[PDB]
């Protein structure tokens, strides 16, 4: 699924993501745009052999199981494929654990380089 901007904001906000660990709703929509292009099916291979999955490109090294990342952890206790769903529940619960773990939204390289220190409220401007 390719989400529109307001549509993803109202989904994220209904799944509790808004001001989660003090990160405003504009920070999450910002990250999703630059991680996946709002596209739930997005995948990218990393050079160590793991893969990033879904709208927030969640890494198979620590967080989910795809059966091809040897001696890796599955801390969200899900298959990688679950994070490719049009229903963003799996991805959201999975991003709550990651952003809680000590490093915040710096886990998202696209968030750090393109949204941190900018006008993030611009990403929800106009939405009801
Ligand atoms: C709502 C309009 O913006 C729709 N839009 C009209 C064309 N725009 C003109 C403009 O953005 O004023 C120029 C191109 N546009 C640049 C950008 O938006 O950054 C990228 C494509 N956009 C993506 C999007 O906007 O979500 C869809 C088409
Ligand atoms: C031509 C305009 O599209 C210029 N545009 C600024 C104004 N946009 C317009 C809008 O989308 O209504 C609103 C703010 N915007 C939210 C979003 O667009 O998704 C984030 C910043 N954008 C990033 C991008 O375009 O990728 C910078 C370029
Ligand atoms: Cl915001
Ligand atoms: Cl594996
Ligand atoms: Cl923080
Ligand atoms: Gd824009
Ligand atoms: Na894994």
């Amino acid at each position: 699924k390719v989400f529109g901007r307001c549509e993803l904001a109202a989904a994220m906000k209904r799944h509790g993501l808004d001001n989660y660990r003090g990160y405003s709703l504009g920070n999450w929509v910002c990250a999703a745009k630059f991680e996946s292009n709002f596209n739930t099916q997005a995948t990218n291979r990393n050079t160590d052999g793991s893969t990033d999955y879904g709208i927030l490109q969640i890494n198979s090294r620590w967080w989910c199981n795809d059966g091809r990342t040897p001696g890796s952890r599955n801390l969200c206790n899900i298959p990688c494929s679950a994070l490719l769903s049009s229903d963003i529940t799996a991805s959201v619960n999975c991003a709550k654990k990651i952003v809680s773990d000590g490093n915040g939204m710096n886990a998202w390289v696209a968030w750090r380089n393109r949204c941190k220190g900018t006008d993030v409220q611009a990403w929800i401007r106009g939405c009801r």
